């Protein structure tokens, strides 16, 4: 099948929503490629609207844990945890295609309990919000305060804007673009 | 109809869940009875599992606002906002029938910013209800915080000993 | 309407499941009839499979609170809280029609954290104990008899309910 | 309304399924008519497929309890508890219209085996009780009713008369 | 019925969501009471989470159009268009009960069509947002910029906070003004 | 009831979607008020998002048919057929409250191509007819209405006045 | 209520789909008004998209059966059985308001082939019968109605007048 | 299977709605064929009503990024993003079959006004970007594309050719001109 | 699998509704068979009630585009786009089995009037275009096809032959 | 397939809710790896919100039953039975990635007699899990009772200090 | 796949509800393993809440019918027919893991009176039959099983051992 053939070239895809099962499949491929050759770059192609924060963190920590550089490429879009993961590729090896789009924003829950429980989960959500802003600020070499303002609502960026923001390093128009 | 007739004896019922529409109907009857005679007691009979906090507050503030004493009587049960309203009747005129049951507990139910705002509001409500309940029961705020952390069921006697009602009525 | 006319004769009906709304309507009629005449019997006719325990208690406590004797009559059936209320009429004035049926049983839930489940399980067992004690009182029987006889659904004919102490007499006609 | 007006003439209807609400409404009318005049017949018109056994018993016991004779008339059909109630009218005053139909049959309906045992035994008690009462209504042997209610047993007006379930078939008021 | 009786005392209720139906019923009562006596105050009691903006405006404009002063009273809550209408009562006659709650916020849609259509409706929504902030600023005697800042997200106020904000005039515990 | 009472004052309401049922109820009130007094104005209060075109036309033609002037007042909103009817009140007696909103637009909604052709042809006839009638109501060029109804066109009270859709904005009874 | 009040003026409404219950309510009012005064016109106001053919026929036959002239008025629309009933008012007393719309068309709708044959024939009989009656109402040739009802045929008030379906368009009380 | 065999002839299909999954499968095949032979044309056959704009952009940017010319062929229809991708094939190698149909139009689709403003502006950015890119593909004025995409614009194969959207109509294996 | 085996004999099936997926699978097989041997006939067997017009056109244009003659055979039925495709086989090589049935008819299917106008015009163009192409396939007058497709027009195999839609009825070989 | 490949490196995954089916698949892999080589560590990677208590116990008892050390690694999250299983890896070989999250809490969700029986059983489970967790964390039973009364979220460092894991791994260091 | 491989070690799993199809799959594996080697033990691992009584009996009778000893192991839980099957393994070779749970209880289900009588009788026959067979499995009195299955009876591994339902609790190999 085509995706197994591209895995031979060290290409891993994240396509569609980030779930436990789609994130772990990425984690598995990353571990596989490291085992096959710990000294060669991995190319992580991302076309995703985001999804589960903890599922994305499992990918994130695996990216940082393995020895190979994980280069990231945004095709189509990288939004929310998708953009987080894109910004997390090896600095200098984070790319987007020219008509890609990036979007960043604060955490978002959809859809209970006693006030005590709501307090506990609201505090956890705000911890997540602060943690993601600090990590994103480091990825972008920007101030924490910049990320806090810029993620208050949905923030759409062109490839060029994401580059200028520090989220990616280079826009690739073709192979000559390097 | 039977409820209109009992209204002429100054009996008002809260039965079932407290909603905007059931609470306002109570408010309307309270205002009506005050207008009919501002110097005679009102008998507020409560058999309710609770419901909307803001709807209950509309009843609560109306009870305290009008001139007549509002005497409360728990029949069947008064739980959550139901128990709050029972505890809010004119002190000395808060009653339960012998096999009534009372239950008190803490409040129960977008972007992180919005969740923070609503979580804060919910905790304000929790603290406000504990402070008002402590006043109703002549108890320490810390007692109510302790005793509403989870569902706290009380017999009529336990509610009396707690300060939530004044006396248990077997018969007249 | 027919039920308002029978209310003139001091007849109150409980028909179908006991809910907050159906129980409070009974409570309202009981209070109304007491106000109309506190010295005349009320006839509480019961054809019910039961329902909410707290709703039934509101009827129960009102029955005991008002000054008129509340006579009870089982027609069709009085099951669960229905049978509880039947057994609660003024002793000597609790009746059933000859082909009525009675059924008694322990509490039954149709529908959180372990801590919360513990709290509600303890409340349910309190209710179970309380209903058995009150029923034993109504039937002039031992608490232990009611515990054993309500462990599962216990169906009684009119004649068995009389012998149990749940009702006083079976009425076949107006004699 | 038309039904209140016919109640003036001491006509009570049971139409459609017997439920707690429909049965109690009949009970209420029976008690009302007895109070209005305890010495005049009541005419109980039945077009019903049956329904709840306990709800039907509440009607049945009320019919036997009040002072007035309750005359029964089957129009359209009287099936199951409907036929039971028809057969229960004052003997000599149980009628059907010529194209009425009657049907009788045995009772027709989860948890632990213990509970299923309890409810199965109650259902069989009901079955035997209804057969005993029906046999008395029809002046027939218990064993005849057991035999004849094992499955759905449809009867014409003539067959119900010959069975003992009704007394007469009325084509117009001149029959009696 | 009880509400008709209270209408004779010139009490009008808004309870629950503001819809075309519920708003017009209020409008009808306001017009009725003005006709019955154009020189006596009307008491508009509000326990509402809000609802349709255009339906609320029909109430609002009627309140300002009729001759009687419309006094407002918040019981339970007045949120969104509910709070707008509360703030719109005759200045000096806007009240809340002590445990009432007020909430204000910017408009909220729960959009389909062509980009051109989405542009048209997004503009209209932003017009509504500015219009409500300017009217609210006038009701509260506050700067437009204060209302813009304070309605960006859900802003819950106690009765005392609503009084200090300028949204109501007094808190009534019992009749002692 | 309150609406019957306001009908004595010759006030008729259109609230919510225009349907056959809601439109005919308006028609009935208009005919009733004309019969009661053919020489006194009728006050038609409109808070509506629109609805059925044929149902609105039944109101429209009745407004023009009866002897009384029908004055219109927009409260809350008058959109689509709602705005059409508002614009159709007796010229000089068409009003809006200050925060009312008006919206106008072109018509908005299966089988064989032949049938789709027939119904598409009818819809375009309706579109022209409404633009021609609206242009007459607003004393504007047909071409202005064609251009201005191509997509949803929201107007404040003052914009609707300038457009010719209403005559005056009423803040209170001064004005 | 308002409709009872207008019934005193001999105004009867058909609004919305023609069903057994809405048609019989019209029939009842027609019989009532005839009993109240058999010598005064009845004004039958029609705003309807059509509906059940047999329900419409019950109205139709009642219109022709009672002594009073039944004048018809189309407001909003009269489509299908609605237009049939409009065309059926007393000739000379069939009206439409200026922006009314009329639409006419042929009839529009499981088992064994034998049963499908039976019901298909009945439907074609109905189609034939309605075209014949409509042609009489409009003083037109049967063949014109067959041609003109093959698909949905929308008419303005003026087109319905030239077609023969109504007699006069009323703008006002002048 | 048949599609794998046609892939060895360098034929890639886009059939039905453009989704993240269907677009990425195309991207994968394009990358595969480039790897197999970077100097041979790819034949991208399109029968699609359109779909996700970001998913289509991932295909678009990949088409422009790889070394091989991507020739496009419209069979059945190419509507919306389908027509965008058709118009994006290597100029001179964009084809349609004689009874193909093309349709172009502007983009087509909850929360606080602030959020609705953000997403409305992003949608209008997309609308302008697609009109600019389409104008470039068709060698036409931006103002022509704005005018011609305001509502659904259906084109026959010859109309699409005259518009500049395709280069030639192929009736058979003859048909090709310079 | 059986269909792959029959593909070796150059047999392609269209069965059931014509969709983008089912039409493109046919297109793919046609291209495959042309590549395997551009000089041998293809046998296109059709049992279909029709479906998407644009999906059918993709098959149609591919049939005309490839070198091999595409012979068509109607088994069971060829209705709407199914009958269109049957009529489109290489003239002289369009067949039906004796109890096959053919049906032809005109095209059969929300928003602003402007949009409804646009789509109604497109639908009538399609109707026009299909009648013209069908008239050519059948060597008949455009006006005949307009009249004969106004409503559902069912044909036996011999009626379809007489109409010009197929060339011969095959009882056996 | 990729997971079979990683199994050859002795990596077993628990991803998503713990069910009978997902737990037994883990049990099967554990038994398989023990059979393949009883003397080599197994690496149990956990990204799970929890699930069935009895299903988790089947994994737990299998972890303790087989001869190989089962090393655990939390990636993404280990909540409820997920955190229980993480805390149950061979002491000294329990790891989390730096942005992992852990959450622990008490257990979560007929006739009165039956409700009593099941409430009993649930409280037994609650005490048993607190006892076992206290052992895993080398903490007092009373600490676990206090700390699981409501949802208790921990960072990787908090879980380490709590005793739930041994080391946080940033990378292929140590 | 992993389960086929474990089958080669003579391990058979029952996981989740006992249905006709899950029970027959077990029966098939038992017959297969007997054919492969009739003289070697089979290891039947059970993590099940129970299910169909007749489906469980098909497993039960197959266990007793084949020549190999069927050793049973409870992991996670063995409830109702699950516990029945666990108790049915070769005496001396019935095991549970330390945190396994067992539950036993009487039968539980979720027409005309005649038919209800017939099925109620059959259900009570099943109830007595299961109590007799269970009493034999546990070497206990019939009257003990009747008393102890009246309502849901949860047992720890040690309680199940003391009851006679299993022979040994296995931590690791012990």
């Amino acid at each position: 099948d085509i995706y197994s053939r591209l895995l031979k070239a060290r290409i891993v895809f994240l396509v569609g929503p980030v779930t436990d099962e789609s994130a772990n499949l990425v984690v598995a491929q990353l571990l596989f490629l490291e085992s096959a050759n710990p000294d060669k770059d991995i190319f992580f192609y991302i076309n995703s609207p985001g999804g589960s924060v903890t599922a994305g963190m499992s990918i994130y920590d695996t990216m940082n844990f393995i020895k190979p550089d994980v280069s990231t490429l945004c095709l189509g879009q990288a939004a929310s945890m998708g953009a987080f993961l894109l910004s997390a590729g090896e600095k200098g090896k984070r790319f987007a295609l020219p008509n890609s789009r990036i979007m960043i924003h604060q955490p978002l829950i959809s859809g209970g309990g006693q006030a005590s429980d709501i307090e506990i989960h609201a505090r956890e959500l705000l911890k997540i919000k602060e943690k993601l802003n600090r990590l994103m600020a480091k990825h972008c070499d920007r101030d924490l305060a910049d990320l806090e303002r810029d993620t208050d609502r949905d923030n759409f960026m062109s490839a060029e804007e994401a580059k200028e923001y520090g989220l990616i390093d280079q826009i690739l128009e073709n192979r000559a673009s390097l």
